[PDB]
């Protein structure tokens, strides 16, 4: 009876369904195709049939409501709406569209949306008077996320170590320099971790781009959120659908007085498929990047905010060096001075099996004097000044046995002030 | 009625003038979009509406006004003016043009100008005699512009330094030296603070290249005067159109006897567009940068004289070092030798904690006769024959704290004395 | 109803044909009008004629003549063509006194071939050529011109010395800019200014 709860069923549980009702030769076919032919059936009952999900415009100027489940694949399933509505009703890409859905006539293949009656999880009239995006003025972070988990107690300290290298508050732009092999996938798993525990207000959306089947099926189990990527078997151009439709889609829960976070893996593969589906230009730049090639990715990462009117949006992207590969070299390079917050990764210290392989003296933030307390900066200026005359990999070792031993970052941060 | 006034309203207030009026879903869409679909409905009533910005002439002949506050963005609202026009009033890019606007007919989508009667904050016959910046004499600096500020009394001795550093005069050709992360954002802010309190008479503008979306903002509620800058998102040949904004309305305000302060940041982040912009000649030097490419900023640059006739033009600009980056080497030693005064930042000082990090032997500037008075002329000789065997670091805390217990830079001078 | 709007607006003698009328009609009323024409020119007058069109006057031309039992390419004879470069022909500056002067149409990619067979036969046997272009009206843009097609031969004796050379120059800046920006480019430069002179001197400050 709802699309939303029928999607969420098991694949097995869904044929036992469909069989009890009349259908038949449900087990051989695509799931995305089972949903679409038991609410067929079902609507030969007459009864209503409610669904929901993302709501985005094509270029012709009739619009789908994808399903963030599937992530916003095009599927038989998807609830058409037509542009006489947009006009009832402010819609653009990315909001969220919930309301009846009435069974599709002769001729069409897509079910079609009959009555609307939340938006944006509220009320359809109130939507339309919400400031846009762009009109609303960023500001600096000053809203302190408490990345350390205590309750946990968990042997892996990066999480007390994220903290101290580079804190971490609503609204930031950083970006992580990770090489490859040096954790930089469990790297995003903690954080998202401490996300989901000590901040369960906020929202937490999760973008992969070109990432295995498996990987995919392993950040959906562990991360306690709205997790969406595209496989590296689809088409550039999915990348880039997929890419738009999670800051589309950030941006309007943004309007609505909410804090949303994203954690983008990777930049570096984001440019990737942006260059491939922008047309040449006729001039090719070093690398085979174009110049408007890279004014996607900025304009995407760029959106990170902090609205000073209500909520925020946190953007946390990953970028990948030494990959062997100059094109993304370059990419990383225009990428540099563009984020609030940096985080390193060393691939050496990963070598010495010593995690979590961050470079404490090449890592930092700017700004901190509005996340961290007064206290708690001073203490953070003396942890420096100790770590900067030592090396880049004894750093690690030296701060690991220290956490080791203490219980919270405030044990550790008593014990510096013996010496 | 008045274009300038409306862009400065606030974008709420904006939507709930709009809707009184008889508009319609205004909310969810660009605060420029908002303002041009105002105006085209009051223009029905017909009454008269006026309009001011900065005027351009683009390659074809046509010229458009933008306004300041959008940093000079395209836009719907930008009023458009006949080529005519121009035969009419001796008008470049950089000027200023206020009058009234007449509703955009049928076929057009920008507002036209009717009659102009204000052109630089003056008569529109007067500014037809004025004499081209080109044709003014140069002169070296003679005015002192006092960087100390007495009643704040604030704890950063920032100000206090400057002046015995470098001091600076009106129509200077200064440059910073600053490395990542070294306190050069705040150090173009103390200097705002105090030319806005010491000197409001002095027209201070502020141009950004490359700069966060949050750290723009920062700045226009720091800096009380008119401020402009480009973000990263933004192509490179938007940051080339603002920068050539800036300099061609700075000369036209020295043209009518008036000094104008530019604070620009950053002279390796403009002759980053410029590069990219400028089509290859087919010749590439070392780092990739063309002999051409650099011509633009050093045109730009350039251009800050001391007016013999009246008025100056000061630009203070930062540069780049350290950076990693063999581009931005090469821009600064090509700008080593064009400035009158020096600033060079040392990040060895900034990472003991130390504020400003200002290398006090390295810093200098050209004929400080004219500027500074014979009395403290030789105060200033004699401070800097005590920094000079001490190192580039110690010479700070030395200085910092001499400073600390004194009031002015006066009870300062009077101490050395007794030494 | 293009005839009627023809004979008020031009202050003049105007005769034409309408399409109804048979192909014999048009090769009468054509005949009609050069034979006239050179009388006049006989008595130390000029005649100014305003043809439209060749191609229509071809294609009644080549039906009027019967068929000499060789076809060339696009169904016109050689023998049928004949006509028409008489008629358009006899543009001539008379040495004892007056002239005849002949401006025709052409009528180009009308989707026939008769109408292209007609065109290449008469290219080269202008003084003066005009070359107007479908793009540039569909940009609602006017006169839709080609420029740099367009020109004439042995414009040193009608222009004066001082006049052929600011064309020259002229002709110097378009040629590099498109048969399409070179219209909207001069279009601006003559809206301002109040005659050729005026746009004249105005170039030669750049
Ligand atoms: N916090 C951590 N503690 C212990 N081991 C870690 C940690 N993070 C990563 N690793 C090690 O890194 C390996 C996986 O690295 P991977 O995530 O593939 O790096 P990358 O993401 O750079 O390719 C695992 O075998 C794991 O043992
Ligand atoms: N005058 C000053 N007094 C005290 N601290 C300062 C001063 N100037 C800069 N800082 C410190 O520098 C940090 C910001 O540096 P930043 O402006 O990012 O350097 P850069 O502009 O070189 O990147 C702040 O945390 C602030 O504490
Ligand atoms: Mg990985
Ligand atoms: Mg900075």
């Amino acid at each position: 009876m709802n699309l939303t709860e029928l999607k969420n069923t098991p694949v097995s549980e869904l044929i036992t369904l469909g069989e009890n009702m009349g259908l038949e030769n449900l087990a051989r076919m695509r799931k995305q195709d089972i949903i679409f032919a038991i609410l067929k059936q079902h609507a030969k009952s007459g009864e209503d049939i409610f669904g929901d999900g993302v709501l985005e415009i094509l270029q012709d100027g009739f619009g789908f409501l994808r399903s963030a489940d599937s992530s916003y694949l095009a599927g038989p399933d998807d609830i058409y709406v037509s542009p006489s509505q947009i006009r009832r009703f402010n819609l653009r890409t990315g909001d969220t569209i919930s309301g009846k859905i009435r069974p599709p006539k002769e001729g069409e293949r897509y079910f079609a949306l009959l009555k609307v009656n939340e938006v944006n999880f509220d009320k359809p009239e109130n939507a339309r008077n919400k400031i846009l995006f762009e009109n609303l003025t960023p500001l600096h972070a000053n809203s302190r996320l408490r990345m350390e988990r205590g309750n946990d107690s968990t042997e892996d300290l990066t999480a007390r170590v994220l903290d101290l290298a580079s804190p971490i508050g609503r609204g930031q732009r950083g970006l992580i320099v990770a090489p490859p092999k040096a954790g930089k996938t469990m790297l995003l798993q903690n954080i998202a971790q401490s996300i989901a525990y000590n901040h369960p207000d906020c929202v937490l959306m999760v973008l992969l781009i070109d990432e295995r089947p498996e990987e995919v099926t392993e950040m959906q189990r562990l991360v306690k959120g709205e997790v969406v990527a595209s496989t590296f078997d689809e088409p550039a151009s999915r990348h880039v659908q997929v890419a738009e439709m999670v800051i589309e889609k950030a941006k309007r829960l943004v309007e609505h007085k909410k804090d949303v976070i994203i954690l983008l893996d990777s930049i570096t593969r984001l440019a990737r498929a942006y260059n491939t589906v922008v047309p040449a230009s006729g001039k090719v730049l070093t690398g085979g990047v174009d110049a408007n090639a890279l004014h996607r990715p900025k304009r995407f990462f760029g959106a990170a905010r902090n609205v000073e009117e209500g909520g925020s949006l946190t953007i946390i992207a990953t970028a990948l060096i030494d990959t062997g590969s100059k094109m993304d070299e370059v990419i990383y390079e225009e990428f540099k001075g563009t984020g609030n917050m940096e985080l390193h990764l060393s691939r050496k210290i990963a070598e010495k099996r010593v995690f979590p392989a961050i470079d404490y003296n090449r890592s930092g933030t700017r700004k901190e004097e509005l996340l961290t307390t007064q206290e708690e900066l001073q203490k953070m200026w003396i942890l420096r000044k100790i770590i900067h005359p030592m090396g880049e990999i004894d750093a690690m070792e030296f701060l690991i046995n220290k956490l080791a031993m203490t219980k919270t970052n405030d044990d550790f941060f008593e014990m510096m002030k013996r010496s």
